[PDB]
């Protein structure tokens, strides 16, 4: 011990598993906490302890940057994801398709479309620049049932409480209980980007240790498991 | 609706601008897809939907025209720009000038130059041939942060991954994060210029409302205010 890490909610199950891991071969414990990538950055900005950050998008890794609150020279982008459409593996619904004639309202069938709260959950931001671009967000803006993080976007899927939900290629990965029925073309919106940074102050030999890690192939290959791509 | 655009990336902007106010004064719907002018001309050859091409470079455009992908008859050159060095307004680098005598290996500190990739991105290929023309590049070429595309190389001097980088005058103008630190001679390099042309069989009245528009003072306007001369 002892390192702790403030992790977006979609690196959940990847960053314990690789946290258990490192505890095994290096003898460090790794202590993450997992939220929105906007809470988190908040939360550093307002003097939370944690040593290093990864964000699921470049705007609040900026954000956090810009309110001067990381080691600058240890950001770079570690990971890729894509942005999809999950339902019940108990449900009916079939595979479709995301593009500008995509009928959201005969899908929905009155129910809620869950999403990361686009105001400022990054799942919720990358959805809601796609839902514009392909001219949905108006249609879809009163049907939504936002989420203070992509996890919690997911559960509600999981527990049937909205019939459709927009997450990340990832979280379908990682979740028994929902599959993909649809892709978001990736001319849609941003990029989804994970920036990885030491928080100013924080780079000692220890977390450097992790960080390194993070860049290895044993971290790697759990990312890679968990459907994110390397950069 | 609906025109397709297809884009440099140092358009985003300027091309996001003027497609909200086109929406806005003609209530029709212009979709931009921003990329390398390389990626965009070769997804044209390839097959995309695109309607209306943007090059930040003739190379591209010539490119796509003799692939036969093109309404030459719709073919002129709207745009000039500069290349030049940035860094961020955090940065202590103090202006420089380039010419032959420029030592870019003391200004890098061990640090890489930021680049659109020299094999295809018109950012880094007019970077090349400035600096071959200067002498500069056999020294350069180990050092370079390539990206794929010239907003690609904007970002990892935004983000202080590369502490200079060559994009566009324009680019700095639309940057909250750098500032222009040296300009490239204009005689160093081939003059920075944007052909625009409708895709073959693209020339509807919608998309021919919207081509005029591009040259029209509304756009200009625009185009002026985010760094960019007018042809």
């Amino acid at each position: 011990g002892k390192i702790t890490v403030f992790a977006a909610a979609s690196l959940t199950n990847a960053m314990q598993d690789i946290a258990t891991q490192f505890k095994k071969e290096k003898g460090v414990d790794v202590v993450s906490s997992f939220a929105s990538s906007s809470t988190l950055a908040r939360q550093i900005e307002a003097g939370a302890p944690a040593d290093l950050f990864i964000s699921a998008d470049q705007k609040w890794m900026d954000y956090a940057v810009d309110k001067k609150a990381i080691d600058t020279a240890t950001r770079q982008t570690l990971l890729g994801n894509s942005l999809v459409v999950v339902a019940p593996k108990a449900s009916v619904q079939k595979d479709f398709t995301i593009d500008s004639k995509t009928n959201w309202t005969s899908l929905l069938n009155g129910g809620r479309l869950a999403v990361g709260d686009p105001e400022h959950v990054p799942a919720g931001i990358y959805a809601k620049e796609a839902l514009q671009k392909l001219g949905a967000w108006d249609t879809l803006s009163p049907k939504l049932a936002p989420a203070e993080d992509v996890r919690g976007a997911l559960a509600l899927v999981e527990r049937n409480e909205a019939p459709l939900g927009i997450v990340y290629g990832s979280d379908a990965v990682a979740s028994k209980g929902v599959k993909v029925v649809a892709t978001f073309p990736e001319d849609s919106h941003k990029k989804v980007e994970y920036p990885v940074a030491v928080v100013e102050g924080h780079n000692n030999a220890t977390v450097k240790a992790f960080y390194d890690y993070l860049k290895g192939p044993q971290a790697a290959e759990i990312f890679k498991r968990y459907g994110f791509t390397i950069k």
